[PDB]
């Protein structure tokens, strides 16, 4: 039920259609929480049968039960997950099988793609910021944007310093 | 076949038993590439039927075919994946449903756990470094250690600066 709390959360500010919920997944949310389109409507239906959302004629809204379910999940302290899979880093672990030139080529290609990804994130940041506060309506978007930005900058920085060792 | 290239890579320096391959997963590799124990021996068997590894009496070794298969995968340029799921960041996106105090409590608990995780990584780093070079036999381990270190430092740093905004 990977989509349960994503959908409950998307509804936290009022009603949305199933189209709208899908677009929120295909846009700013499905960067850090991707959904298969084949899973949205089963989850919507399951949340309905569970009494967490209701609908009108189709526009879904949180029920009070759904609001409470969302709230309990938000404040819950969870163990931090096991490291997220990174296929490139599996390669890095096995670097003894690469020549110096092949490792340089591999890391350089990775650096290029992550700087390019960083560039897209810096664009979305300047678009969003075109004075942030806790209760600002965009604070949540600002949180995921800056986390992703910081993450790519650090990845870029690590790649550059390994390239400086390799080369 | 999530384990295919992890196992081929574990064998790149010579023969290993299935026990040894499992321990490499339960130790330094299964941090950034976890395996279910129920998947190791099916993968070993599949790689055997594929001619990528062979065995003696059970000690598995790469075949020349397996070495080539590993090599082709290493040098291949792949698209960088969609962002890795982070449940905490889904919460951060939905922060408008939290009071200031609840968000502070949530972020503070996250900061504590990631600093503690950073501490374990800094210990493994000082243990490993008890003068790194490209062809050093530990370079691969040094790559995954420093990537994970840099990653937790940046996460800690981002959490601290959000806490400085929230509080």
């Amino acid at each position: 039920r990977v989509l349960k709390y994503a959908i409950l959360g998307l509804l936290r500010k009022g009603e949305l259609s199933g189209y709208d919920i899908t677009s929120y997944f295909k846009e700013e949310l499905g960067q850090f929480w991707s959904a298969k389109h084949s899973q949205i409507y089963p989850e919507l239906k399951k949340l309905t049968d569970e009494g967490f959302i209701t609908f009108r004629t189709k526009m879904y809204t949180l029920t009070d039960s759904g609001k409470q379910e969302l709230h309990d999940w938000l404040i819950r302290h969870q163990p931090i997950p096991e490291t997220v899979k990174d296929e490139f880093m599996l390669k890095a672990y096995f670097i003894s099988s690469l020549s110096r030139q092949e490792a340089s080529d591999l890391f350089t290609d990775q650096l290029l793609k992550r700087k390019a990804k960083l560039s897209d994130l810096q664009g979305s940041y300047e678009k969003l910021m075109a004075p942030m506060s806790f209760s600002s309506p965009d604070f949540g978007h600002y949180l995921v944007l800056t986390k992703a930005l910081e993450r790519e900058k650090n990845y870029v920085s690590w790649l550059e310093s390994i390239l400086a060792m390799i080369d």
